[PDB]
């Protein structure tokens, strides 16, 4: 149906992208990027992370498909080579559409503002020392300090949240990861130093202690906030939806990353 | 109804135990350890887990109560000075069951033997190295090489896995989880690094590769298996029910545990 | 002889100052905060930093103590009780000094800037992606890729170095340790994932692959260095000299300080 | 002068050794497995490891050469393609002799043994849970629960000790490195949760609590001790001494055994 194209910018993702469109052009495929029902992000993850972000808010409307022209992204199910055999399979259609969890944060000031995420959001401190109350579900859980807090989603997992320590889920699970950075323990100050595995419908809510002024990212986005009265997490209501066209099981895309290639 | 009390069998835990029984002989409950529907658990989570092993062939007809003698067991809800009030919530009755997630371990031989674990199941060599084949829903994803394996339930996250570097995971999510016990990494020998964790229905599989002689342990029981030919992990269909009497939420108890209390 | 005090600047500790300056004036002492033999700051950790760094053009004149108004901090020798025990015993003399090392790190452009920390030099990013190739003696290492990098002292190793999961070194070991933050490995990118101890004498030079601007701390001491050729570490010919009364083995500092006390 | 070869004892390490014995036989050099002064280790580093324990009692008389027949073995200086060029330097001699740390532990019983170790001595329970007494110099540390400890050489840090999250130490560092096996850390039971480093003359003996059976590891050798009263780790006073032909630096080493080569 309506589809569109977003490209890394360098010389191969744009022909690429151009022969794609020439390829579309021999089916009943009409381009259209502001109600595309199919988004193809050609380039790495981050092209991919932009391609989700520019449509975010029609994500129960829209497949999305990610090619990688460099490494094996991990978003990505198609070499370039194989462009035109997805073409084709894209054009016909009946493919079956897979989907992920996603993690919704809202920031309050003293107002409030929403985002959401397909890797993770994470706090930092806007300078000086990073002091947080954590609390779960209304319960005084913790006081973190340290460098800052990363929660992610279950594809998230595999990115940032995996640096910290985290555990690789499976993105059946709908579920959200909060991992610390750089934790102090020592004997007046303790954390759980564990990450924590949140299921739906839990909100973990970041209450600053002293300064209130935050670096607050999403994905690749990072901003600062100032005056902010809670950080709150819940696992999202809203899905991101995957074109398959073929068997790609997750624990082999993690093995395909990590292990071998 | 029918119920029994397993004691860890010092005196504080027997003496509790026999004051126990003398206020349930106030009310219409029969003391029964054959088909008892109330198993209640005096000691710490050693005398719980044994407990847990006695009935596991009765899961479904059971509900669990422990109480500590000791320091904050995991799986108690009740310190000694409530046993009282306890026999009188029990003998009432319309409590709520809760249920946590259980792992089912089978061991195939050159024959095949099942067990059930709530805290977790670990494999290690029988002496020499340890290698194994990780193989996810029959894909092949490592050659693991290093101290040994542990799979964990979710309340067992806070367990032995919770040692290993593994995430805590709330028991609603229905999920197993792997960590790895010392795993070598150099040039030639790879492992993921992180743990994994699985949802229901998937089944991971460790398949020898050497030595086919294992130490495997489910909870506190070590056996020595020889002549094994794949050891297959899988969240089980089974569930433990708790009795709950009032809220001590999940985090909370790991606040209580781990925090401060 | 010629002594100062350095104050932390709340009530506690200034009242503590003028008293103790007050107990000085009954023997021969000068106060004088240009050309110092003794610098007593009384504070925390933070306090005692400063003092280091308002006298690191003269470390080898001056011995340090300090007394802690806060928690144990990790630097103090003393509890604020004892204040006057310290007055009479420094005042006599003849207590023994003790030497830790210290570490530089050098910064060239393209000009050079050399700095002296008692914990830790850091170093990320000013903002985008950090990625420095690490060069060891000249022999090129690996290319790190993740959140920053800390080189630690051996006192400082309970600091920073810590919470990145550094090793604990005794300071009589002429060394320092280098630590990743979130380094990001899979099949393309990769890192030792293990702290690195050096000796004396080994230099480690940080050298930049894209971006050239790089935030670096040295103690509290946070900077943005622009336009980098090179960050190169090494165990300072400097130390820093403590007045030592009585036996306060590291260890048992360490015991305090983490354990219990 | 006097020199003997170990091999592997694979068809491809014996026929080197015999080569190697045939061209040796060209030059000044007697074959004696009895009093050598240069061994020659033909296979892994488990070869050369037994090598240095053949020869325990004469390491001030010997100097040790490896060649690695399989991957790079980190103890190997010298592929099989280079015998011939080893051969005829070695003939020669005025090689230069580098030599690194070694560690020293004794048992004691109600009697005692002592080892000494090149990569590391490891401890665990002999079944039951491990509990013991750290103590530093005589001062009590901490009580440890968990799997067991490992005890590390410089040279052996980056082995068993680099897979329990150990530093990787320079070895003209004379130091030995503590790290823990999977430690229990709750509400109750607490230990510090860094590797530690400790200098030449330091002791770290470990004291039961309750069992007082141990399975005791040095470099390959297990062994189950009985009865055991404490068990005393210290930097050795010997050293081993390796035949050095060319510049081989140990973070080379290092990058060419786990970063690529
Ligand atoms: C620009 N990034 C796009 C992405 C991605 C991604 N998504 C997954 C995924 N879901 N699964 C597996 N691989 C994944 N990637 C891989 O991550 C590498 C990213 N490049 S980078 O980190 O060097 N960079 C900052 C340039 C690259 O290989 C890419 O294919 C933002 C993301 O970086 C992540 N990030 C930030 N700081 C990090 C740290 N210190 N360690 C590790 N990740 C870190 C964070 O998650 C953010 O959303
Ligand atoms: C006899 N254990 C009973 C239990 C339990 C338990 N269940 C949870 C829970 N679900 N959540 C939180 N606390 C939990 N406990 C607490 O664990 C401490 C156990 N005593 S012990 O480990 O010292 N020991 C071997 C005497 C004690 O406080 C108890 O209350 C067996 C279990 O030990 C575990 N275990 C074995 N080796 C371990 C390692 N190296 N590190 C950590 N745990 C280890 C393994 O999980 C096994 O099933
Ligand atoms: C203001 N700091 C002074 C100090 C110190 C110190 N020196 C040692 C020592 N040698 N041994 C043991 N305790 C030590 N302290 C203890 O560290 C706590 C510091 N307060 S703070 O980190 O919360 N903060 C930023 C307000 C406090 O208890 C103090 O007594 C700077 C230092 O923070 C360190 N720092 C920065 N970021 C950190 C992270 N994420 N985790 C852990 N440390 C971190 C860094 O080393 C810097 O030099
Ligand atoms: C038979 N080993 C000989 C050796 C060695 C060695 N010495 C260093 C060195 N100094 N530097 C870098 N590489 C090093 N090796 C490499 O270690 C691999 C060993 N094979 S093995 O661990 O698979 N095995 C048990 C068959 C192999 O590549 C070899 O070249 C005993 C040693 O294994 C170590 N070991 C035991 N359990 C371990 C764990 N869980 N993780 C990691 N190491 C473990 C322990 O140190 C013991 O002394």
């Amino acid at each position: 149906m309506k589809y569109m194209i977003t490209s890394k910018g360098d010389e191969k993702s744009d022909l690429l992208r151009l022969n794609m469109i020439a390829g579309f052009g021999e089916y009943d495929m009409e381009y259209d990027d502001v109600e595309p029902e199919i988004v193809i992000s050609i380039g790495g993850d981050g092209t991919f992370l932009s391609a989700f972000h520019q449509y975010e808010e029609r994500l129960d409307e829209i497949a999305f498909i990610g090619i990688h022209t460099g490494h094996l992204g991990f978003y990505a199910d198609w070499r370039p080579a194989e462009a035109d055999k997805l073409v084709k399979l894209l054009a016909k259609g009946e493919y079956q559409k897979v989907s992920y969890p996603l993690l919704k944060t809202t920031v309050k000031y003293g107002k409030e503002a929403t985002y959401l995420a397909l890797n993770e959001s994470t706090v930092k401190s806007s300078g000086g020392p990073f002091v947080v109350d954590v609390v779960i579900n209304d319960i005084h859980f913790e006081r973190f300090r340290g460098d800052g807090l990363c929660m992610s989603t279950p594809s998230g997992t595999t990115a940032y949240n995996k640096s910290l320590g985290g555990a690789l889920m499976h993105p059946s699970i709908e579920a959200m990861q909060l991992t610390e950075m750089a934790s102090i323990n020592n004997r007046v100050y303790r954390t759980i130093g564990s990450p924590l595995v949140f299921p739906k419908h839990h909100v973990v809510s970041l209450q600053p202690v002293n300064d209130k002024d935050f670096q607050i990212s999403v994905d690749h986005l990072s901003i600062l906030h100032r005056d902010v009265q809670e950080i709150r997490y819940e696992v999202s209501a809203k899905k991101i939806h995957f074109a398959r066209f073929r068997s790609f099981p997750f624990w082999r895309r993690v093995h395909d990353s990590f292990i071998e290639d």
